[PDB]
């Protein structure tokens, strides 16, 4: 396991829009996301996370456990609903969301102070690197 809280701004985005795309997006809503610089608060008490994710468009909140499946009303996002579970891949904490989207899911991992983030959906993958605030 690793330490990834904290208070992070995104410092660089990569295939958002790919990533987004994939999730089936409209087009009105993904030019203003890959616009926005969205805050990444990140709540660890042992394995009990809260994540919290800010920004212009909207303000997104997902409260889980390590190894707990929980499902994902994703009404804010794409409207489609998942399982999901997350798990330590050694020392990146990686998701798995089990829908209607085939390979969908994200990883988080630190390396020094920084936060990375990989969002995939079938094919797509966004890496995201964020700053400690």
């Amino acid at each position: 396991p690793a330490d990834l809280s904290g208070t992070w701004t995104l410092l660089s985005s990569d295939n958002f829009e790919g990533y987004m795309l994939a999730l089936g997006i409209d087009f009105a809503t993904r030019k203003i996301a890959k616009l926005l610089k969205p805050q990444k608060v990140i709540e660890q008490n042992g394995d009990s996370f809260t994540i919290h994710t800010n920004s212009s468009l909207r303000n997104y909140f997902v409260k889980f456990k390590v190894g707990e499946e929980f499902d994902e009303d994703n009404r804010g996002l794409d409207n489609r609903k998942c399982k999901s579970l997350v798990i330590w891949d050694n020392d990146r904490l990686t998701c798995i969301q089990k829908g209607e989207k085939k390979n969908r899911g994200w990883t988080h991992w630190i390396e020094g102070d920084k936060l990375h983030l990989e969002m995939f959906c079938e094919g797509q993958v966004c890496k995201q690197t964020f700053q400690r605030a």
